[PDB]
C-alpha cells in the first residue's frame, strides 16, 4: 500500500528511512527516532517539545473550549512510540484505501516546498527550515527535504494542529511557496459527540490534518486573523454546511489572490538561471515545481486557469473533511465548533478492534450497523472515557 514498510520502533537505524534526526527548529536539539513511511513523509513517535522549544513543558496550565487533556507520561515508553508508529501507519493506510484519499497523499507527495531560498532573484535554493538533518555513521548531519512530519502531541494530548516553521520576511503558506507541515496528533485518543454518545474516527481528524497540509504545502492557507469565533481556514477544512459561511465574493477573491502567487512562482521559475546544491538540476526542479503547480516547445512555464481552478477546487473543496466522512461512510459531529467535553483511549492497532476497511464499524458484527463501532456505550470496550482537564 502507501506505507510498504511495517516499522517497529525497536527497528535498527539504517540511515534511509530508519534514522536519528534534527528538526529545523533554530535551537540545539537531541536527535530522535524518525521513520520515512513514504517518500517526503516522515514519523516521529515524540512529544512535540521540539517545533516550538517555548512549549517544551508538558505538564498542564484549563482551556474551556474545545475539550482537553493532560498526561506527562504518554509517549514516553517504546512500546507507546511503537504503537503510536503503528497506529499512525494503520490511518495512512485507511485514508488511502479510499480514492479521495489517495489523491491527497499524491496531492501532498507532490506538493515540495518552493526553493525560494535565495538573495539572488534568479537563482533556485531550498529554504532550511523545509528540511531535516538525518545522522551518518560518522556523526555528521547529511539535509533532507520533506513536505510532511507527523508528530505526537505537545502538552494537551488531544490539541491537534498542522503548523510549520515561518520565514523572515515571506509568508510561506499564502505566498504559494509552502513549507514542510508539521502534523501533531496521537492515534491514542479521540472525541465523543452527541447524535446518544458516539466517537470521531481518527481516520478522519488524521485526513481533517492533511488537509490543512495540502493546502499550507500549496502555499494557500488562508489568513488565521480571518475569523467568523471560527477562521476560515478550519470552515473550508471541515467542509459541508460549515464552509458555506465562507461567502461567494471572499472565495473568488482567494481564488483570484492564489492564481497570482501561482503567476509569480511561474515568473520566478522562468527567470531562473542558477541552482544551489549537489544533485539538483535547474531542469529537473523546474519540472518538479512544474508538476506540483500543474503548469504548461521553448520552456517558458504559464499557468493555465482551466488547470488552476481544478486544482484549487481539488485542494480546497473536495479535499474538506465532510467529503472523507461520506467515502469512510462515519458517523462525525455536523459542525466544526462542538462543546460535548468527552476524550477515550483507544487502541486501533490490532484487527479486533479497527480495521483499515471499516474503522471500529466492523462488517458482519454487531458494530456494522447504525455507527454501533463508534457507540462509546455498545462498543464501551473500545473506548475508556478518561477525565477532561478541569484544574
Ligand atoms: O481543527 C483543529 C483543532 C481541532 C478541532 N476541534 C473542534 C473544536 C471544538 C470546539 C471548539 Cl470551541 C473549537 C474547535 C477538536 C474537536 C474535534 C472533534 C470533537 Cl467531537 C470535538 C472537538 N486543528 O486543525
Ligand atoms: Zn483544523
Amino acid at each position: 500500500g502507501f506505507v510498504n514498510k511495517q516499522f517497529n520502533y525497536k527497528d535498527p537505524v539504517n540511515g534511509v528511512d530508519i534514522a536519528y534526526i534534527k528538526i529545523p527548529n533554530a535551537g540545539q536539539m537531541q536527535p530522535v527516532k524518525a521513520f520515512k513511511i513514504h517518500n517526503k513523509i516522515w514519523v516521529i513517535p515524540e512529544r512535540d517539545t521540539f517545533t516550538n522549544p517555548e512549549e517544551g513543558d508538558l505538564n498542564p496550565p484549563a482551556k474551556q473550549v474545545p475539550v482537553s487533556y493532560y498526561d506527562s507520561t504518554y509517549l514516553s515508553t517504546d512500546n507507546e512510540k511503537d504503537n503510536y508508529l503503528k497506529g499512525v501507519t494503520k490511518l495512512f493506510e485507511r485514508i488511502y484505501s479510499t480514492d479521495l484519499g489517495r489523491m491527497l497523499l499524491t496531492s501532498i507527495v507532490r506538493g515540495i516546498p518552493f526553493w525560494g531560498g535565495s538573495t539572488i532573484d534568479t537563482e533556485l535554493k531550498v529554504i532550511d527550515t523545509n528540511c531535516i538533518n538525518v545522522i551518518q555513521p560518522d556523526g555528521s548531519y547529511r539535509s533532507e527535504e520533506l513536505n510532511l512530519v507527523i508528530i505526537g502531541p505537545s502538552a494537551d494530548i488531544i490539541q491537534f494542529e498542522c503548523k510549520s516553521f515561518g520565514h523572515e520576511v515571506l509568508n510561506l503558506t499564502r505566498n504559494g511557496y509552502g513549507s514542510t507541515q508539521y502534523i501533531r496528533f496521537s492515534p491514542d485518543f479521540t472525541f465523543g459527540f452527541e447524535e446518544g454518545k458516539f466517537a470521531t474516527d481518527p481516520a478522519v481528524t488524521l485526513a481533517h490534518e492533511l488537509i490543512h497540509a495540502g493546502h499550507r504545502l500549496y502555499g494557500i492557507a488562508i489568513n488565521p486573523n480571518r475569523v467568523f469565533e471560527v477562521s476560515f481556514e478550519e470552515l473550508r477544512t471541515f467542509g459541508g454546511h460549515d464552509a458555506k459561511f465562507i461567502d461567494s465574493l471572499q472565495e473568488n477573491e482567494f481564488r483570484l489572490y492564489y492564481y497570482n502567487k501561482f503567476k509569480d512562482i511561474a515568473s520566478t521559475l522562468n527567470k531562473a538561471k542558477s541552482i544551489v546544491g549537489t544533485t539538483a538540476s535547474l531542469q529537473y526542479m523546474k519540472n518538479v515545481f512544474k508538476e506540483k503547480y500543474l503548469l504548461s516547445t521553448s520552456g517558458k512555464f504559464s499557468v493555465d486557469k482551466l488547470k488552476f481552478d481544478k486544482l484549487y477546487k481539488m485542494l480546497t473543496e473536495i479535499y474538506t473533511e465532510d467529503n472523507f466522512v461520506k467515502f469512510f461512510k462515519v458517523l462525525n459531529r455536523k459542525t466544526y465548533l462542538n462543546f460535548d467535553k468527552a476524550v477515550f483511549k483507544i487502541n486501533i492497532v490490532p484487527k479486533v478492534n479497527y480495521t483499515i476497511y471499516d474503522g471500529f464499524n466492523l462488517r458482519n458484527t454487531n458494530l456494522a450497523a447504525n455507527f454501533n463501532g463508534q457507540n462509546t456505550e455498545i462498543n464501551n470496550m473500545n473506548f475508556t472515557k478518561l477525565k477532561n482537564f478541569t484544574g
